[PDB]
């Protein structure tokens, strides 16, 4: 039999330190091709090792197609393609209503709970370790999927803006898998804040801002972040207008329970999921 | 043109399957791994991320999945003439062919073993089936699925070729030098398999695998341990070899691969040097 490995690279939809993401075509089908830089080659190996250990298949987890190494060395990760792009891009120039806001955040919680839970007979527990709005893609059915398991760990390293206090102050209990779950929940709390801001209530909505936009520069340093999160113990602002909306009022409670300095006190993904199904 | 056509199965076993294929009008080899061997696929892909005339040449490595099923591919150059194990079955050697083969294996292994500033690599599964014969009469080493790097769970490769310290599980698991030493033991056995097939004074031995005479067919780990560790057996040197200067030199080399004390064994580089001195 023939094995069609020909993947046409049609347009570049991302270019960073990680390398490049291309919209590609394989047998008429849209695929996403991440071409890794030498800088980021370790992320190809860790993600490939993860998918070689457990083939994750979930609505809210970016769909794996292939890992390819070709002879210098070329490292490609091939996934399902989501034309609407990242949540980060989508929130820039889209507002939400109650239904579309809750659909996004419950799909993210569902993806994250699925990563975090050990399923027997099954999958190991997985912590993502780089959860942010850029690593969440928007699907046409209004649900989201979590992308980029390049830093993931199965039972410091992530984007500085989203790092939990225990990462920034190096108190993270590195011997405890639960520590990495708790770091994901912190970041989930920030993403929730970024989404809730874009949900309209009483004709009011906040403009898109990244977490801590008002207290750190662009490309905050480790020290910038540690002073805000660890020393001053600052948390993102909850606007007054949220307290006139029952949904944003319940989401405010939820995000604050993801932001405790004490990691053990934070909600679990499974608890967040239960709470989000009782909202509306 | 990334397209690959699978033309015919050249091998089938617990490791999976290997296929002669076409790719850009060139012959290639395509290994599709068994589910059992997924960790080897990943380890080999890591190794190949680190090129040499006597190492199986890498083209590509792929993990593919839809739904619950995964395929693991390794694409390499194709060697028409097959494995050394195959080649030795119904070919005899003269002095020049015999040394060319063993000097090329020693070169490949020296290249694996030596850090370039490429890490140091111990193969851990050296055997005639994991060596391929090139048209120029030289060989290349294949199968880095168990290979270890230096700038992991059980102690196991192919039973018949396992070093005494592997069979009695006294091997220094944390010492990289231990893994090089296991390669030299197995290389000694490959030297013996090859030398048996070199004609001297109108005499040649039939192809036999290491320990053919002293263990049951398809020997167990206990079987190998009994003969290597308890009975202290080594492959027999046919007396006819001692009439030949080359086979006399090779018999001396392979005994310096077979000391029970791993620290006593020659280095790949010393074997390369000695084989370069022999004519
Ligand atoms: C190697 O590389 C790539 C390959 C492919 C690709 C193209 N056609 C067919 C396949 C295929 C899948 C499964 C079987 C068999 C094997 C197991 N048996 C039990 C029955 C089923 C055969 C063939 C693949 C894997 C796509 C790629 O990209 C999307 C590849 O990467 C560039
Ligand atoms: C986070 O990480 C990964 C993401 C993806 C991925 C999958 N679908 C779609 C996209 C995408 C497409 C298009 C835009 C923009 C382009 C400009 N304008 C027209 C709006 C749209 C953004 C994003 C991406 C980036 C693939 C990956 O790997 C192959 C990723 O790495 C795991
Ligand atoms: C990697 O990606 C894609 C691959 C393919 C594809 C192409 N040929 C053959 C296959 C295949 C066939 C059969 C088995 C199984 C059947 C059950 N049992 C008997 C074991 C063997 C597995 C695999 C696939 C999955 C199609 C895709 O999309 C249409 C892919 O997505 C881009
Ligand atoms: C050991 O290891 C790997 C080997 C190879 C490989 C490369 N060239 C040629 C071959 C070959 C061709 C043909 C025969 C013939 C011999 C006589 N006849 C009765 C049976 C068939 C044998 C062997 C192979 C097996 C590829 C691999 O992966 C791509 C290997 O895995 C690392």
């Amino acid at each position: 039999r023939t094995v069609a490995r020909d993947i046409t690279l049609l347009e570049c939809v991302g270019k960073g330190r990680y390398g490049e993401v291309w919209r590609g075509s394989w047998q008429g089908e849209n695929v996403a091709v991440k071409i890794f830089s030498s800088r980021d080659e370790k992320s190809w190996f860790r993600e490939t090792e993860l998918y070689n250990t457990v083939m994750l298949r979930h609505e809210n987890i970016l769909g794996f197609i292939a890992s390819d190494m070709t002879s210098s060395t070329q490292l490609w990760l091939i996934t399902h393609y989501h034309e609407m792009g990242s949540l980060y891009d989508y929130l820039q120039l889209t507002t939400l209503d109650t239904v579309s806001c809750l659909r996004i955040v419950l799909s993210i919680a569902s993806g994250l709970a699925h990563l975090h839970i050990e399923i027997f007979g099954g999958k190991p527990a997985i912590a993502h370790r780089d959860l942010k709005s850029k690593n969440i893609l928007v699907k046409k059915n209004g649900q989201c999927c979590i992308a980029d398991l390049g830093l993931a760990v199965m039972h410091r390293v992530g984007t500085k803006r989203y790092m939990a206090p225990e990462v920034l102050d190096e108190t993270i209990q590195v011997d405890c898998f639960d520590s990495y779950k708790r770091v994901d929940i912190w970041a989930f709390g920030l993403v929730l804040w970024e989404v809730a801001r874009r949900m309209v209530s009483n004709g009011i909505v906040e403009d898109y801002k990244p977490p801590f936009y008002d207290v750190v520069p662009n490309d905050p340093s480790f020290e910038d972040m540690r002073k805000v999160v660890c020393v001053d113990q600052q948390r993102p602002n909850i606007p007054n207008r949220w307290f006139s909306d029952p949904t944003l009022t319940s989401l405010a409670k939820l995000m604050k329970e993801c932001w405790y300095q004490n990691p053990s006190a934070r909600l679990t993904a499974l608890r967040i999921k239960k709470t989000l199904t009782k909202i509306d």
